[PDB]
């Protein structure tokens, strides 16, 4: 025609999309009619209204037709938009969610400036099955209402996994009924590093945990948005809060044994003891995790950054090594993780751990979360041994890292280091390691960014660290590698900003690097 609709601004870019911008589209000026009997209409209602489009549940002659096609699998979908109807095909609920998110990101102005959808056809499915973000609730804790805002944005960009880092040295947030001190004692630290002066303590206690009903509410809310919540309980390291709560779980026979919920960032030395009592405790904890996260295919057990010195100094640990023919403390760690894997497997789930779990021997059935990009042989060795991996490289996907220029100099915006990890860097990530045999590519489950919160006290700063980098990651995680194009991505990114502004998201502006919400308050108060 003479009027051409704008092309969709969907991120991630769909694998196959045919838009006839000149043809007559579907008018949204009077809202969308949804079939009142289909449960998917309630999700369409939510997503359309999130984007300023009115909806009505109707008895007959709805505007949207939902169809079932098992060949689209867990997450694939088709879209067909004509002036007469919007047809959405999926093999599961989550494919319909993704179709709906693509639809609202295809809304364009008609001749008269009213919202419309162009004549278009989409067939789409993700490259990777694991498309994740990790929330660190230990260093700072975010309330449920803020996690829910995160999960809404994760669904918009087709993330399907929330890795919930729930226990560490500076706080334990996971409610365990049988061991209430884990949260009443382990959920509280006496102070935190001063903002802008990290080598000094602020003298202000910081405490909290999620109640069991809050855990279950987050899991359900996520599930309704296509997202599986995977819990992490850290062991054998990053354990100071649990050991402070129950000092018998640590290496009590070492010189100068003084556990506490830690008040400082970095690596700490308090590790779980490798005793029968500790394994009984861990089995009880794993049992309650399975009750809180009954649909999670995995339990993440950490496994990262566990210093061996306390085990070296502990006669108890040395005797366990001799009992079990273990030559060194790396083999002791492998033994520890093997015993916990049995607990997880006996409850029908799979173990995942940080790539340090290959120390002393990588279990043939574990899944490895690869983060140490300075050691590229670890992922290669894990793949060659047949193990599944999830790529969370600190070269590309550690979103505690700084970004490009433009941030405020104020101490509130300080970060762990001065590495600049830009959204452009993220967009250039290719998750499959070079040289991976074609037949082993299916072992690369996907990728995920980790948002460590030492320097991220609350949601406005979290948003600054995560958006727009998470949009680049969403495309890496979903879109075929050969369709990535940074120039086109930037055009689609710019057209996302009005939606993000309407929610007041404090993203890092692509144009000048400044916060989108420069007056947002960044504070530890809750």
């Amino acid at each position: 025609h003479h009027h051409h609709h704008m092309a969709p601004h969907t991120i991630p870019l769909p694998a196959a999309m045919r838009v006839q911008t000149g043809e007559s589209g579907f008018s949204l000026k009077n809202g969308v009619r949804l079939p009142e009997k289909n449960p998917l209409s309630r999700q369409a209602e939510r997503i359309f209204r999130d984007n300023g489009i009115n909806t009505a549940l109707v008895k007959n002659n709805a505007d949207i037709i939902f169809t079932e096609d098992a060949s689209l699998g867990r997450e694939g979908y088709r879209l067909a938009v004509t002036p007469d109807s919007i047809s959405i095909a999926s093999g599961s609920v989550n494919g319909t969610l993704y179709a709906l998110q693509s639809l609202v990101q295809s809304i364009a102005a008609d001749k008269n400036g009213a919202p419309a959808l162009p004549r278009m056809d989409v067939k789409d499915q993700p490259r990777f099955s694991w498309r994740g973000l990790m929330v660190d609730s230990c260093r700072h804790m975010m309330p449920v209402r803020d996690i829910k805002k995160v999960l809404d944005l994760m669904e918009r960009y087709k993330f399907n996994t929330l890795h919930w880092h729930l226990t560490d040295d500076q706080g334990w947030r996971l409610p365990i009924a049988k061991y209430p001190r884990l949260t009443t004692v382990g959920g509280a630290r006496a102070q935190s590093p001063v903002i802008g002066n990290r080598n000094k303590g602020d003298g202000i206690p910081y405490s909290g945990h999620y109640t069991a009903d809050e855990i279950r509410d987050v899991v359900r809310y996520a599930r309704d948005r296509g997202i599986t919540v995977i819990p992490e309980v850290e062991m054998p390291g990053h354990a100071s809060a649990a050991i402070a709560a129950y000092p018998e779980l640590g290496n009590t026979d070492i010189p100068g044994y003084e556990p506490r919920v830690q008040e400082t960032w970095g690596v700490h030395s308090y590790t779980f003891s490798p005793t029968e009592k500790t394994f009984r405790f861990l089995e009880d904890v794993i049992d309650e995790i399975c009750a809180l996260f009954p649909d999670s295919p995995y339990i993440h057990i950490g496994g990262d950054e566990a210093p061996k010195n306390q085990w070296k100094q502990s006669p108890t640990a040395q005797r366990v090594m001799k009992d079990n023919g273990l030559a060194n403390e790396h083999e002791l760690q492998s033994y520890f993780i093997r015993r916990v894997e049995k607990m997880i497997n006996n409850r029908g789930k799979r173990l995942i751990g940080w790539d340090e779990i290959q120390e002393g021997g990588l279990s043939p059935t574990a899944t490895m979360m690869v983060w140490r990009s300075q050691m590229p042989h670890i992922a290669a060795q894990a793949l060659a041994q047949g193990n599944d991996i999830v790529m969370t490289p600190n070269s590309h996907l550690y979103f505690d890292y700084d970004q490009g220029p433009g941030k405020p100099a104020a101490p509130e915006y300080e970060t762990i280091n001065n590495n600049q990890l830009t959204w452009q860097h993220v967009y250039g990530l290719e998750p499959v390691p070079q040289g991976t045999p074609r037949e082993r590519e299916k072992q690369v489950l996907g990728c995920q960014a980790n948002i460590w919160t030492e320097y991220i006290p609350n949601l406005p700063k979290w948003e600054y660290h995560v958006f727009p980098r998470a949009l680049a990651l969403a495309e890496v995680a979903w879109t075929p590698q050969e369709l990535k194009n940074e120039k086109d991505f930037r055009k689609r990114l710019d057209r996302q900003l009005p939606f993000l502004d309407a929610r007041g998201v404090n993203y890092k502006r692509p144009d000048n690097g400044a916060p989108a919400q420069p007056k947002a308050v960044i504070t530890r108060e809750r």
